[PDB]
DNA sequence: GGTAGACCTGGACGC
DNA sequence: GCGTCCAGGTCTACC
């Protein structure tokens, strides 16, 4: 059927596919955990979202990550959009070598690591990062995905139609900063949070000189982008490590929420040397940070994801 | 320079 | 049925 969600069994002729085994990938591990808000499971083993200003649909198999796009005539994707997909999931960093290291150096993580494998971070826009984790903060990942959807629905450019489900783009700093959108988010649930969306569009764009400025925090140091982030309104230490990690190539960036302060203590059996805080504290938070990058290494950032997708369910 | 509440929302949760 | 607790925290007013 030419209508709804494809499935890898229903249109065959729409799938294309990139070599990828579940060890260097698990796409139920990976989008809904916290990183991306804009996937969902459409059907069983078939992840849906938005990726490069398209609609995709995922599944995978032993050995194969099997991909298709939904743009004219109806067609497989092609090399170049498949390399979009690629980069999208960083896929030329090898997730086995990274997890090998970890657990190398820490018995805990081979522990966890030998029961979710396949957990790499995602390589993703500047904007529709730094705005989602800006929803993100005091809140749960099932609240927070229901309010992104509605921020693209609102203010994001329409893109296609699958079944009931309409997909749009992530909204432009121009939208973002549009007159009366915190007061539209306000209705559209997004609480408090709504003033930090419209504050930070308009800063970056009344201030801070547009759309270069975050992307050039790409090239920036870790310490650079961290502080430069923690300018804009609802964007703390962890909002602003959340970004750096999965926006701006700081693979070394630890984001420290409850999950983590909580798997510091339980797992590591880990308390503040530098401070003496009863609960996490912006010295304490920043000590944490520390720790686990001088326990995991250069991509601290990414081991870190797997343990906070791995608590997600345990 | 460490440190107590105050938020929007809404699924649990225990009562 | 229903106040509390809490989730990928930030912001700010006393110490
Ligand atoms: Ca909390
Ligand atoms: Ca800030």
């Amino acid at each position: 059927s030419e209508f709804g969600h494809r499935t890898l069994a229903s249109t065959p002729a729409l799938w294309a596919s990139i070599p990828c085994p579940r060890s260097e990938l698990r796409l139920d591990l990976v989008l809904p955990s916290g990183q991306s808000f804009r996937w969902r499971e459409q059907s069983p083993a078939h992840w849906s979202g938005v990726l490069a200003d398209q609609v995709w649909t995922l599944t995978q198999t032993e050995e194969q990550l099997h991909c298709t796009v939904y743009r004219s005539q109806a067609s497989r994707p092609t090399p170049d959009e498949l390399e979009a997909v690629r980069k999208y999931f960083q896929l030329d960093v090898t997730l086995a070598q990274l997890y090998h290291h970890w657990g190398s150096v820490d018995s805990h993580f081979q522990e966890v690591a030998q029961k979710f494998q396949g957990v790499r971070l995602l390589r993703q826009d500047p904007i529709e990062c730094l705005f989602s984790f800006i929803c993100s903060s005091n809140n749960n990942i099932a609240r927070i995905t229901g309010m992104v959807e509605r921020l693209c629905q609102a203010f994001g450019p329409r893109l296609i139609q699958l079944d009931d489900v309409t997909y749009h783009g992530f909204p432009s700093l121009q939208a973002l900063a549009g007159p009366e959108v915190e007061a539209h988010l306000r209705k559209l649930g997004l609480g408090y949070r709504a003033r930090y969306v419209s504050a930070s569009a308009r800063a970056i764009l009344e201030e801070q000189g547009g759309l270069a400025w975050l992307q050039q925090l790409r090239e920036s140091s870790y310490e650079e982008a961290h502080k430069a982030l923690c300018i804009l309104p609802g964007v703390g230490t962890q909002v602003a490590d959340c970004i750096c990690l999965m926006a701006l190539d700081k693979p070394q960036a630890v984001p420290v929420d409850v999950h983590m302060w909580h798997i510091a203590q339980r797992d590591y059996s880990w308390h503040p040397t530098t401070s003496q805080a009863k609960g996490p504290c912006p010295q304490t938070n920043k000590e944490l940070g520390n720790f686990f990058r001088s326990l995991w290494g250069p991509y601290a950032g990414w081991a870190q994801a797997v343990l906070f997708s791995a608590d997600l369910r345990q």
